[PDB]
RNA sequence: GCGCGCGCGC
RNA sequence: GCGCGCGCGC
């Protein structure tokens, strides 16, 4: 483990050099090489290397707290009997930051606090540092807190304001190549990458390799596209169910076909989801008890069609049988006892249509074949199949258990057992399989395999571009460590040049509640806190939200969030924002997300501050 | 509250 | 830019 000795192995001790020599160092290899234990050979060598009477200091960024924890303690223990004194910065610690920084060696930070302390000029310059380390360095772009970060040291580097600079050093399992989709772009992308970090080498295991391959998951992986049915006679009854059904919604609320943006919907696909959510979703409430109602019929149906494709007719006519069961059970409407008449009429059909052999989902015959084959070869194999839907996993499942033909096979849902079904995972770990199947599933021990199973070419062509997305970063890796360094230099010194050049480049309005559309308040009552938060001054405000002190408060930066406000008119209480405690004041807080502007009485909805350009006028202590 | 990044869809 | 969501930071 991460607290106990360890011999570095041979490929661990060929990735620290680079940064050992004193390079600006991106260094890249694969989840579990151990890059947690690079960095502390690397940190250890740095603090050591100084002469008697002089001192390094390391800052390590982690993007996350549990990560921020763990190595906390790593470097902890790791440097008990070295001396050094040894302490993290996050969220939760919210101090004296300078003197933190000042009277300790390492320092774990979460980056956004350096981000903090660099703004307000309490940390006036990164030259205290004589080495940072990002982990998860690949993050290093686009207005992520590691470039913030990087901008303040390029801006120093750049305006010869010296200062000597710490030396930076990154930690990836993939470099990425971004948008790109060819070998230029890709290059391009690992050139911008290398420039935000100041790296000038990119270290990677060339020649320790066959010991690297010898604990890193890489399986062979598989393509297996194949055939649909040659007619879905199940989807052909659902679907008239399905028109049947939103006729009989644009009865009770007519327009219907205007409430999203999601257009041209079709039966049966991911997409016709997100046209219920974006319906279920709308309305703006009696009408809304008769729609939910057949939404939420349509979404049944939208489910077994997605069963039908991928799994047996019997699967999904279950799912539809199960619930059908479920609500003349529950109790009968004139509306949820149409719907259920509606679906009684074919039910004869479809229990017809259901067993009929010809019918049968020649897929599965498929997915049969790939897990016969290896529990032939390997009858120890453990498995993990990957699913589309929820309702699939249990569709498999069922299928599996009532197979004659894998019987040797003993299923498990998740979130013994020798195959396990699923959506997504943690934890998980699928190395720990020695069989990885992707079932229709838009995705990504030694003798392991992977098999990508569809009869989409879709789906197949986004692997294989996944898959040459991949293979363009480590050629575009294998040029550039072939660039003799001052050569590389120079290049990454030009597009920082060029990167920099870039970042060097009242009428009052009315806010209702989005759900009632109730007057809130006008603008000219608002002010600003910092400059990122918005309040409401005066009493009137008071009356208009209610709130619910929330038990679990955090103290953020400029305040602390105390309370939950919500909207006053009870046949509403939508979701306002915060009231928080700000330098003694008890003063509500507001997303603009939540309300409607108005200006001939124009409705705008807004989603950040950010884009509303009104007269914004900041707080005054006294008013 | 705000900020950051990702994925899908127009 | 818009829509939906997911993860995370202060
Ligand atoms: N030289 C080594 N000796 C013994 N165990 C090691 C060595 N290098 C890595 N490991 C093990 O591999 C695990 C990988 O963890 P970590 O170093 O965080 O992986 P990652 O490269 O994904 O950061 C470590 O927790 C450790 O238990
Ligand atoms: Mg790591
Ligand atoms: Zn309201």
């Amino acid at each position: 483990n991460l607290y106990s000795p360890f011999k570095p192995r041979n490929y661990q001790l060929e990735l620290a050099l680079p940064a050992m020599k004193g390079k600006n160092t991106i260094i890249c290899a694969p989840t579990g090489c151990g890059k947690t234990f690079v960095s502390l050979l690397i940190c250890e060598h740095h603090l050591k290397k100084f002469p008697q009477g002089q001192k390094g200091k390391v800052v390590f960024f982690a993007n996350q707290i549990p990560v921020y924890e763990q190595n906390k303690s790593v470097f902890s223990k790791y440097f008990e009997r070295h001396g050094y004194r040894v302490t993290g910065i996050s969220g939760a610690t919210a101090v004296p930051v300078e003197q933190i920084v000042e009277n300790n060696d390492i320092i774990i930070l979460t980056p956004q606090i350096l981000v903090n302390n660099l703004k307000k000029g309490t940390i006036p310059s990164l030259s205290i540092f004589t080495l940072m380390i990002f982990d998860e360095c690949h993050n290093t772009s686009k207005q992520h807190p590691y470039n913030m970060i990087m901008f303040n040291y390029l801006d120093q580097k750049l305006g010869g304001s010296s200062g000597p600079l710490p030396q930076v050093i990154g930690l990836t399992a993939s470099v990425g190549v971004g948008d790109a989709k060819n070998t230029d772009e890709a290059l391009d992308y690992i050139c911008k990458l290398c420039a935000s970090l100041d790296a000038s080498v990119i270290a990677t295991v060339k020649h320790n390799l066959e010991e690297l391959e010898q604990v890193v998951y890489k399986p062979q992986k598989f393509f297996r596209k194949v055939e649909s049915r040659i007619s879905d006679k199940f989807k052909y009854i659902i679907a008239q169910l399905m028109r049947d059904t939103e006729s009989l919604a644009k009865r009770i609320c007519k327009d219907l076909e205007n409430l999203s943006q999601s257009q041209n919907r079709e039966f049966g696909t991911q997409k016709y989801e997100q046209w219920i959510v974006t319906v279920q979703k709308a309305c703006m409430s009696r009408i809304c008890k008769a729609l939910f109602l057949y939404t939420s019929h349509l979404r049944k149906y939208n489910d077994a069609l997605i069963i039908s494709e991928h799994a047996r007719m019997k699967d999904a006519l279950d799912y539809l049988k199960d619930f059908f069961s479920n609500v003349r059970a529950a109790g009968f409407d004139e509306i949820e006892q149409d719907l259920t008449q509606r679906f009684e009429e074919k039910l004869q059909e479809l229990e017809s249509v259901s067993r009929d052999p010809s019918n049968e989902n020649p897929k599965l015959e498929d997915l049969c074949f790939i897990l016969q084959e290896e529990y032939h070869l390997n009858p120890e194999t453990i498995t993990i199949l990957f699913v589309k839907t929820r309702a699939l996993v249990d569709a498999l499942k069922n299928w599996i258990e009532g197979n004659p033909k894998l019987s040797f096979l003993k299923p498990g849902i998740l979130t013994n057992i020798l195959i396990l079904t699923s959506v997504a995972d943690e934890g998980i770990d699928i190395a720990q399989c020695n069989l990885v199947i992707l079932y229709e599933y838009v995705g990504n021990a030694r003798g392991s395999k992977c098999f990508l199973l569809t009869s989409n070419a879709g789906v197949i062509e986004k692997e294989q571009i996944n898959m040459y997305k991949e293979k363009m970063m480590n050629d575009s890796i294998l040029r550039l460590q072939t660039w003799d360094e001052a050569v590389f230099r120079e290049k990454i010194l030009h597009i920082q040049t060029h990167e920099k050049f870039i970042r060097d480049s009242k009428e009052n309005k009315k806010l209702l509640c989005r759900k009632c559309k109730a007057l809130a308040c006008y603008t000219a009552d608002v002010r600003v806190i910092e400059d990122c938060h918005y309040t409401v001054l005066g009493d009137a405000f008071k009356e208009c939200f209610v709130s619910r002190p929330h038990p679990k408060p955090k103290q953020f930066s400029s305040f602390e969030k105390r309370a939950k406000i919500f909207c006053a008119r009870q046949n509403c209480s939508h979701d306002w924002g915060i009231h928080v405690k700000y330098k003694t004041f008890e003063i509500p807080v507001i997303k603009i997300e939540s309300f409607v502007v108005e200006d001939t009485g124009v409705q705008t909805l807004y989603s950040k501050w950010k884009d509303f350009h009104f007269e914004k006028i900041p707080f005054d202590p006294a008013e």
